[PDB]
RNA sequence: UUUUUU
């Protein structure tokens, strides 16, 4: 409905000029997008298929904005190259989290559910094979650690028989700060002549430029500044002056924003665990997730949060990329995004507002600022992306 | 700090 109207708008990053049978999609992956219930391409969808099905196989590496379908896009790039009939791995994709992993997983059993040979394996912890087994699957999603051991120590997985490599969230995995160390590993066992396929709502200058050079010949799609940030996703923010005012804030705040799910974001997993326990004592249900949780316990919440068995999630930067649960309505920065250093992080905070407002959806991003140098953080973040947060 | 292997 409004993804129907906006479809036929050209300004928006979901308007496509072709449709799904122009694009000359194999009939299995047509029949997977149509039973997904795609009716038609996202701009980036119709921009990069084209470049990531000509033969020979190019390279690329492209941007989009959070919620327009990157995630399609990709695994379409994959389940074209894979042949069903050689049991074993040809498809490599990366995620920088365990439940990211997940979801991904899920997309790509949907989409290609009309091979009915095609098996996919999961790189992830948790997941052990005996000593002496080799994967049978023809594709893999893991998260780095996992499939590095894959790759070598474990030798379940020969790197040198994978021709397409997919990198999902690139600028962290390939950000000496994220995954640089496990993902340049990972990518020197590749052979001379795999595809490789790096996807992100956010390259910074440096990781722009250091794409292109660990990535041989790629095409590009790039955005302006000025193209990154949706205007369907209201900015807010919320002075105060301590923690428990801007608790009390969000005491104040909660009825208003659980009408529809929310995510609510800190910055320690202490803070996370610490915000939900806090929440508990007023009387709401909330289900916390963080990386100190055992996976079972991690894929357990996240599971019920899809669910809207749970309506808010009290989180760490965990839940910042790629996650996408269509609820989500509401997403509130309890602590800003800051580095390592304790510079504002603005790719983080592109990422954790795109939780919500996911293709054609309108969503609200609250910030909560608890001091000067909180709200100088929050002055840089919008000088950044030059878009204006309202005073709430 | 946040993720991230047996
Ligand atoms: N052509 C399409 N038509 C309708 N819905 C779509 C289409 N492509 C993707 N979707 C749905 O769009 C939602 C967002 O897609 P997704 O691939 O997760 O976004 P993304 O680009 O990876 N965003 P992020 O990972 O947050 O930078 C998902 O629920 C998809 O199922
Ligand atoms: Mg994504």
């Amino acid at each position: 409905n409004q993804v129907e109207v906006l479809q036929r708008d050209p300004n928006s990053p979901l308007y496509s000029v072709k449709s799904f049978e122009e694009l000359r999609l194999k009939p299995q992956l047509l029949q997977g997008v149509y039973a997904m219930g795609f009716n038609r391409p996202s701009k980036i969808q119709e921009n990069a298929l084209p470049l990531m099905l000509a033969e020979p196989p190019q390279n690329l590496i492209a941007q989009s904005q959070s919620g327009t379908g990157k995630t399609a896009a990709f695994v379409l790039a994959m389940l074209s190259q894979v042949e069903p009939a050689n049991k074993y791995p040809q498809c490599l994709c990366l995620s920088p989290t365990y439940e990211l992993a997940l979801q991904t997983g899920k997309v790509i059993e949907q989409m290609g559910k009309f091979y009915p040979e095609l098996k996919l394996a999961y790189a992830v912890r948790g997941n052990k094979l005996e000593r002496g087994q080799k994967i049978s699957e023809q594709i893999v999603i893991g998260t780095p650690g996992t499939v590095l051991d894959w790759c070598s120590k474990l030798k379940f997985i020969d790197p040198k028989k994978i021709k397409v490599f997919v990198l999902d969230e690139a600028d962290v995995m390939i950000a000496t700060q994220g995954h640089q160390d496990q993902s340049i590993r990972i990518q020197r066992m590749l052979p001379r002549n795999c595809q490789m396929l790096l996807f992100s709502a956010t390259f910074e200058d440096s990781v722009w430029k250091f794409a292109q050079k660990v990535v041989p010949d790629p095409n590009v799609i790039k955005l302006k500044r000025e193209e990154e940030t949706l205007d369907t996703i209201k900015q807010y923010y919320v002075l105060c002056s301590s923690r428990d005012e801007k608790f009390q804030a969000l005491c104040n705040l909660y009825g208003a924003i659980t009408i529809a799910q929310a995510m609510i974001f800190c910055h320690t997993r202490k803070t996370a665990s610490w915000l939900a326990a806090e929440l508990s004592k007023e009387g709401h249900q909330v289900a916390l997730l963080s990386g100190e949780m055992m996976v079972e316990q991690r894929a357990a919440v996240i599971e019920r949060f899809r669910e809207g068995k749970e309506k808010v999630l009290v989180t760490t930067n965990v839940c910042a990329r790629g996650i996408d649960v269509e609820q989500v309505s509401v997403v509130i920065n309890f602590d800003l995004p800051v580095d390592k250093d304790g510079n504002p992080d603005n790719e983080t905070y592109l990422h954790r507002i795109g939780r919500t407002g996911r293709f054609g959806k309108r969503g609200l991003a609250v910030n909560m600022v608890d001091s000067k140098h909180s709200m100088n953080i929050l002055n840089r973040i919008q000088e950044h992306f030059n878009k204006k947060i309202e005073r709430l």
